């Protein structure tokens, strides 16, 4: 197994289509050791995370609650043994509120929604790194999720403004992380397809992007060199537990694409 | 002049030591008629005022007041004519709290303090565009100032973090701009220059790199090169040049050593 | 009502037609006061002709950029024309060819290495080849522009050109520090695409061209050279004294957008 | 093993420090069959090999002669046998002649000697990928070597523009390579320290870097956030092998940096 006997928190499972929940499934499936976050129905997480291929403790964290980020490193030695430290973290946190996104204006947002969009998005990728850290192993590895955000696009409006700052969050997390010999690291994803169901009674599932978000979402499968599955999760979990693994063990504070080449194509 | 009859919005004058006096004192040089903002030490601001070339007035502007911003394009206005609009806004505000720029460790600073630096240094370049639109002329520009936060740095830690989100912003703000014709872009400057203490001794050591670095050299105590390619970007003569930055750093960031 | 290259003395290269965007860029510097010299070296007498077009006279000197004699007496023929006591302010070199074997008339794999290295030679090697020339007769503050087409991404049909492009891009970078040592900035303008019998290639880079315009905040018109032309002339002026080895979009803000 | 089963051919192999030796050790341990490739001394490349961990077959390749180019392929096959295709390609070529590097004026390079190692560096990895694309598996990897030429620097001259080129090449590459399924990236590599001897009768080993070229070298481990070791040609070795393997199987076109996080931080 890619991640043989390595222990790795996993944040941000929240469905089954979770990035997270992928990431997590395929970690489990080279060897690794889970131990997985939760905030809000944490009964609810527990539900999707008993759909994984094996068990995993659950702990509660609200990435915005400082009591619940203090007390995270304790938390995690209980359940990991006190002797052992964790080997790989994942960050794959990300929100905007909506009046930052989609057709609202982007002069209309509001700074409030901006900022919690900010704080949850990319500050709290230098917080939990800050947590967990004192129970990290040297030589483990960090790994947050990222959208290429290096050139303007409809729709993703103040997320993409919230993906630059966690770009920049990420260098400075590698330069800290550093100094105890931990790898901070985005893997930037190419769009992965999302259903949410319609909030009514008799509601359906569909597709979360709109008109000109998808339209902006299919280019990728168009420029990719080698293509791009939107409904295929897959390609992404695996590149993260690249950077989980021991495989690149030289590259820190940086982003690899898992996005088909898109991203080095113009048509 | 470069700028012969534009009229031009600057903020953030707060010192003659500050970026936007030079800038304004080159506008002027240059032909523009100014309007300046100010808002903490205002008495102070209308003081250092009296040393540029000319006089303007001045507009009282808190960036993260919402008052202010909705008000400020019908204050504009009649400042210079109801029929006139402006050709060019300078965005020269900056600020991070110091818990995000090097006095304690990078992880030690509060979201407050690096929220309400985020709100000053780099939404509110989006809060002044939207604010000053309606009173632009097509064909104007909009420009914001920028250090550099490709890669991170000693001590400048989450105002750099603040930059990288001040250049996406840029990117959109552009778009909107464009929608009536007007441009957005960001000068990224190189460093302009007892009781000293750590941040400040680690970023003294990071900008003496520059001059080493830049080809053709880079003064610390010379404002004047940021303040004319902020002007140049005023100007009519980059007009095909919007959403980007453009770097007054003496080529430091294109050299490795 | 200075102008804004008044009383500067600049060389253009490039200049074939009058649509050539050497030739805008010459007629903006006349017109905000330039003093020009012009070069050429296929179709000598065409470009005379074409030459007479600008707003103001303007000497024309042999150069071909692959000719290390033309090279190497470029500076002391400069001198000739412009006087052993004054020097030039500014430079540009706006020459590009590839081989149309490494421009999209057939697969990129096809392209032989002769065409290649010499389309190498003429787009990006010759930039560090007329720096090199020009440098002892440059004033201080003075300005070598060149002529770039954004290679960051690859794209169709232009192919071996991108790669050209690139490697010019990291030529400007290297002429930026040796033309530092002696006062003067190096630069390039990274500008957008300007405009029975039609084939392939031509077909692939109208389609990819048209996309400029559907990105760019302000739009963008391929038929309208000025702005770029503006945009060099920023660059030959004292107005960025302190920008070199760098890229200036004049692309309508079209790579900084998705869509 | 992370190259079980996988067939590899591996250029660029000229002493047992050469990068490519590493890669062809590590590709080995991990599972890999390795085709090995020559064209100076064929015999002192044989010996060389020799110290690899197993055997491998040596086939004759100067990547300018389009003869041995267009045999490539069917000597591939006929070395790894009729029915078997290749799985990796390594690029390990990299060559500027000594008027384009060190102390000689950027400005004194003939162009003679710039196209010769333009040639080599960067045209070559298109002729490779060319001759070598015919035996490759859908899903396979190319990777070449790079050396960051993002900003210019001291010494490394025009083989920092071959490099530049190198790198719009290799997108290129990835778009031409994907129609069959093959993904094509570079390493960009933190410098790794090289012996040479002096040319002289009682010649000894001495660093081949220059002063400057020194000089520039050591601000990799002080700007790297976990350091950088320029004697460990290890963490680049697998860097190399997670592009061969299937862990990053959405990354096409692309750089990936081991230079220890050098290039994402600013003394």
């Amino acid at each position: 197994g890619l991640l043989e006997g390595k222990r790795i928190l996993v944040t941000g499972i929240i469905t089954d289509s979770s990035i997270a929940f992928h990431i997590a499934k395929v970690a489990q499936e080279q060897g690794a050791e889970l131990v997985l976050t939760g905030f809000d129905r944490l009964r609810l997480i527990e539900r999707i995370t008993q759909r994984l291929p094996k068990p995993a403790p659950l702990l509660e964290l609200d990435v915005q609650n400082e009591e619940h980020l203090g007390s995270l490193a304790g938390r995690i030695s209980e359940v990991i043994g006190e002797g052992n430290k964790l080997d790989g973290v994942v960050h794959s946190i990300g929100f905007m509120p909506q009046s930052g996104m989609g057709v609202n204006p982007f002069f209309d947002a509001p700074f409030a929604d901006v900022s919690k969009g900010f704080h949850i998005s990319a500050f709290s990728y230098s917080s939990l790194a800050k947590a967990v850290l004192p129970v990290m192993n040297r030589g483990g590895s960090i790994v947050g999720m990222d959208f290429d955000p290096t050139r303007a696009m409809p729709a993703y409006n103040w997320m993409t403004v919230a993906k630059s700052a966690l770009e920049s969050v990420n260098r400075f997390v590698a330069r800290e992380a550093g100094k105890v010999g931990v790898r901070s690291n985005l893997v930037a994803a190419g769009p992965i397809r999302t259903l949410a169901m319609s909030a009514i009674v008799g509601g359906a599932l569909g597709d979360e992007a709109g008109q000109q978000m998808q339209l902006l979402e299919e280019g990728w499968d168009q420029r990719a060199p080698i293509g791009w599955d939107m409904k295929d999760p897959t390609p992404v979990a695996k590149t993260v537990c690249a950077l989980l693994s021991d495989w690149l063990p030289a590259t820190t504070g940086d982003i690899i694409f898992a996005d088909g080449g898109a991203h080095t194509q113009l048509l």
